[PDB]
């Protein structure tokens, strides 16, 4: 028997005592996120980190649940997906994640936007292409591609986040079934959405939505229709608005990637090609007032932090 490779992907195992939460950074039904300091053992080191803990969600399904979503950030290794560095079985579990200290792309945008130029535009939309045709190099297919899940780093780096609707394409063929809910309706596609059929194309669909969230600077997609409408919609052939920033150029490859036809879409590889050549010359392809002028930071505040080391530099042998 050989169907798919092994995934020799570590898990490790933090201690409660080589972390300390400093703030919440948010919480919902799923726990609570702290903002952390994680300090390895025996390394001279001080690690910004996310910690996220179930907050006493004692349900053995949603331990299952928060434990998917570990396997799968444990079993990436991309520049722009976020990976999990480790976990903590305390009594209620604590992922242990990189602090992203800057938020959502989606919250980014539209507390930014004043201050946003198409040089940043460009480039958000090049990164997540990377980080999208790296899930689907490795078979995963996300199913919950949204703004408000691609997180900053600094302001030229984002990474996608939130695997909780991951699956791996090659998982047991049941590829017509609401894995996690059926739910994102507005970044589905309409394959997805009628028969739940989902594809790394169905996550073009939605990085075409992602897309139209950026150049829109945060505006909510079908904003006012409810989500019972969507599929008709989109079956008499209507689609989201040319976003007032965009020439035809930008908005003809958001148009693509929400074709009927799944195969049509544009490749994740050929969506990093094309918004790089757009990237190298910003202002032919998205006009903005003052764009000339723009200015976003690249630092960070932190208080003795002479130790500090960002987990991207901290590479486990
Ligand atoms: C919904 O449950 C989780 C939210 C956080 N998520 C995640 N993944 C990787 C890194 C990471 N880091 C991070 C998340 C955040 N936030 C928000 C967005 C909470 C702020 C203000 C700073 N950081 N740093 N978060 C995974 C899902
Ligand atoms: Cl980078
Ligand atoms: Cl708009
Ligand atoms: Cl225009
Ligand atoms: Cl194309």
């Amino acid at each position: 028997s050989m169907g798919e490779a092994p995934n020799q992907a570590l898990l490790r195992i933090l201690k409660e005592t080589e972390f300390k939460k400093i703030k919440v950074l948010g919480s919902g039904a799923f726990g609570t996120v702290y903002k952390g300091l994680w300090i390895p053992e025996g390394e001279k080191v001080k690690i910004p980190v996310a910690i996220k803990e179930l907050r006493e969600a004692t349900s053995p399904k949603a331990n299952k649940e928060i434990l998917d979503e570990a396997y799968v950030m444990a079993s990436v290794d991309n520049p722009h997906v976020c990976r999990l560095l480790g976990i903590c079985l305390t009594s209620t579990v604590q992922l242990i994640m990189q602090l992203m200290p800057f938020g959502s792309l989606l919250d980014y945008v539209r507390e930014h936007k004043d201050n946003i130029g198409s040089q940043y535009l460009l480039n958000w939309c090049v990164q997540i292409a990377k980080g999208m045709n790296y899930l689907e190099d490795r078979r995963l297919v996300h199913r919950d591609l949204a703004a408000r899940n691609v997180l900053v780093k600094t302001p030229q780096h984002v990474k996608i986040t939130d695997f909780g609707r991951a699956k791996l394409l090659g998982a047991a063929a049941a590829e017509y079934h609401a894995e996690g809910g059926k739910v994102p309706i507005k970044w589905m596609a309409l394959e997805s959405i009628l028969h739940r059929i989902y594809t790394h194309q169905s996550d073009v669909w939605s990085y075409g939505v992602t897309v139209w969230e950026l150049m829109t600077f945060g505006s909510k997609p079908y904003d006012g229709i409810p989500a019972s409408e969507i599929s008709s919609i989109l079956e008499k052939g209507e689609r989201l608005p040319q976003p007032p920033i965009c020439t035809i150029d930008v908005y003809m490859i958001m148009v693509k990637c929400w074709m009927i036809d799944a195969d049509s879409r544009p490749k994740f590889r050929e969506l990093i090609i094309e918004f790089s050549k757009m990237a190298r010359d910003p202002q032919r392809y998205l006009v903005i007032q003052g764009d000339e002028r723009m200015h976003l930071p690249s630092p960070t505040d932190s208080e003795d932090m002479d130790d500090v080391v960002d987990a991207d530099e901290y590479l486990i042998p």
